[PDB]
């Protein structure tokens, strides 16, 4: 199972981008989150509700623990709310506590790319926009939401081509309009008969792509 | 959906049980913020990992199995606490907040709006009639878990046992287990073990 990255436009994967990610750094340097600095927030005059980077570091969890993950079948993009756009690697360990987590992505946000010791390898890398030309040339584009026709993974998944990629827009975000990929997608598509989490709509459709690509 | 308490013996639902849940006040306990006390306290400061059983509840919690009302949750803690989970208790998103109602819950031994429910052990004697009861494991054959729910009777549950613990043997459900199946050909941690079962169990039950 080869490490996929951007470069690789041919190969059939499951692509997540994570938007409107909210991972803004302020210097006190801090990734903003409504917690710890709705004072901040207030005095900076934000909507102290939209600073929600615990979103961003769940989704990330969600996604890279998952079983597509280690088939070596998925990547994740993050697409920020500032319109910083970041290529994950597959094999990056997000640390699972979200302090540490923020500090990893003030790093990354400051000096454009995370390496391991040891290695030259980029684990987190911040890319050129847009995501378009970074995907697969043969890629079906969609966009996650509960106002639009609900789909059974599965099903949605048998009916892509054979060399055909599948990439889902997911919003990183509290609240807000589905329209964030509106420019990119292909087709909007609901999961559930209730409104989700973005990382359950992530776990969900992780689920049901694996199930269809028999990964277990 | 009326909601699932252990009070009812007899709706076939899914059940989870959080095992081996670190969930401890002194705050809650963690290796990031607590090393130097865990160190005094004569503890293994990895296993002090509260965040584990955050992401699993709000998996739990969140997914449409839940929604549905046919799911309950129960975390066994590692201090031998067991703590029944009311389907409708909204979890805080982050673990700052998160720490915040455990403490709460921990100290007074009830939440209410009864959300969050201290309870007597075992949890054997909170299930249903008719359950079967099963331990997630990487060390046991791998299952569909769509083909596997779909083998239990009309008016059986299923009991999942999930480690919640840093790391482990699989061995916390042991005597109280039917089986012990695998999820995946890798591991995997406790939150997706947890959406792994609640999804399967969504196309198991038509549930959308
Ligand atoms: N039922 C559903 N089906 C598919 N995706 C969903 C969904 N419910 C939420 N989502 C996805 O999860 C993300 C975060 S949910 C928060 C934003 C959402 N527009 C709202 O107002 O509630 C959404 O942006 C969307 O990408
Ligand atoms: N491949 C797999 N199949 C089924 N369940 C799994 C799994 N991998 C992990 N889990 C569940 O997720 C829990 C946490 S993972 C950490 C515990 C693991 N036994 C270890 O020492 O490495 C496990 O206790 C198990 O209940």
């Amino acid at each position: 199972p080869p490490v996929l990255t951007s470069k690789d436009k041919i190969t059939k994967r499951m692509i997540v981008v994570l938007a409107m990610a909210s991972l803004e750094t302020h210097k006190i340097y801090v990734l903003l989150n409504c917690d710890d600095h709705q004072g901040l927030l207030k005095k900076m005059g934000r909507d102290i509700s939209e600073a929600r980077p615990d979103i961003t570091h769940q989704c990330l969890l969600t996604l890279l623990d998952s079983p597509i993950n280690k088939a070596g079948k998925l990547q994740v993009y993050i697409q920020t709310s500032r319109g910083i756009l970041i290529e994950v690697n597959p094999t990056v360990r997000i640390p699972r506590t979200f302090k540490r987590f923020s500090g990893l992505m003030v790093q990354l946000l400051h000096k454009l790319s995370i390496r391991s010791v040891n290695s030259e390898e980029k684990l987190l890398k911040v890319i050129k926009n847009p995501i378009t030309d970074h995907l697969p040339t043969k890629c079906r584009k969609v966009t996650l939401s509960f106002d639009a026709p609900v789909i059974r993974v599965q099903d949605y998944i048998e009916k892509l081509d054979d060399d055909e990629s599948i990439c889902v827009f997911v919003g990183a975000m509290a609240r807000g309009k589905d329209n964030f990929a509106d420019e990119y997608v292909d087709e909007k598509v609901g999961l559930s008969n209730y409104p989700l989490s973005a990382s359950v709509a992530c776990s969900k459709f992780c689920h049901g792509a694996e199930d269809a690509w028999n990964i277990l």
